[PDB]
């Protein structure tokens, strides 16, 4: 059954582990490889999708278009003022 370490390999739900807490350790590593700015916004759109939506978080600490459509999302909120009067 298990080829390395006794846990999460016997079995591959053991691995998914909830997506907030997953969200920072993904990123940790793949936000850093997706980031693509610093940390201000970067960690934002990239890091934060890795618990908001299982798509996203798929698409985005992994694929760079992924980016795109969280960053204009987001960095809007953050870098522009929060919805309208």
């Amino acid at each position: 059954g298990p080829l390395g370490s006794p846990i999460g390999a016997l079995a591959s739900a053991l691995a998914n582990s909830p997506p907030e807490t997953q969200r920072m350790m993904l990123g940790e590593n793949l936000y850093p490889l997706v980031d693509q700015l610093e940390h201000d916004q970067a960690a934002k759109v990239t890091g934060m999708l890795l618990e908001m939506d299982q798509t996203e978080v798929l698409h985005l600490l992994e694929s760079p278009d992924a980016l795109k459509a969280k960053v204009a999302e987001a960095m809007e909120v953050l870098r522009s003022a929060q919805q309208h009067t």
